[PDB]
């Protein structure tokens, strides 16, 4: 069985890997070809945690506007949201701040939130500079990290600490 079942949402536009960074942490692979979420998708992984085993259902949003309707839908079971963006690309950046918005107008208020800086191996095409990552995310009070799904960077460590303040929540 399980100890405890937390219900996570990976959130951001289209192409900044939302779910190049699942398949690494549930399967330990990528693949280089985009094939876009049509609708939504989702993996289940089981971690341990402070002797707890940890059911993690994380469901994979398709980030192009035309699934909204989906993607709200499944916003209020949510526990934790990663918000994903693409350091090669500014305006994926830019929009961290609309899907706050967006979680914070239907998710549950006391939902945990943390920011992934992906694509973090392309260093040659950096748009975002980390210092400005790490500023959006102090002027929010959430916790970010940079990540790649290709090289294996920060995946595991984005999801067990996403994963060990929704439980520090809970224990309190
Ligand atoms: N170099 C590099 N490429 C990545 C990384 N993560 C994803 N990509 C590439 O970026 C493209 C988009 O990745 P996806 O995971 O499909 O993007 P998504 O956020 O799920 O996009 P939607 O499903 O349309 O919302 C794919 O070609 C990936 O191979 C990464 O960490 N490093
Ligand atoms: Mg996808």
């Amino acid at each position: 069985t399980y100890d405890y079942l937390f219900k996570l949402l990976l959130i951001g536009d289209s192409g900044v890997g939302k779910t190049c960074v699942l398949f690494r942490f549930s399967e330990d692979a990528f693949n280089s070809t985009f094939i876009s979420t049509i609708g939504i998708d989702f993996k289940i992984r089981t971690i341990e945690l402070d002797g707890k085993r940890i059911k993690l259902q994380i469901w994979d949003t398709a980030g192009l506007e035309r699934f909204r309707e989906i993607t709200t839908a499944y916003y209020r079971g949510a526990m934790g949201i990663m918000l994903v963006y693409d350091i090669t690309n500014e305006k994926s950046f830019d929009n961290i701040r609309n899907w706050i918005r967006n979680i914070e107008e239907h998710a549950s208020a006391d939902v945990e939130k943390m920011i992934l800086g992906n694509k973090c191996d392309v260093n040659d095409k950096r748009q975002v500079s980390k210092e400005r990552g790490e500023k959006l995310a102090l002027d929010y009070g959430i916790k970010f990290m940079e990540t790649s799904a290709k090289a294996n960077i920060n995946v595991e460590n984005a999801f067990f600490t996403l994963a060990r303040d929704i439980k520090a929540k809970m224990d309190k």
